[PDB]
């Protein structure tokens, strides 16, 4: 699980 952002 990879999440990038805001």
């Amino acid at each position: 699980a990879v999440a990038a952002g805001a």
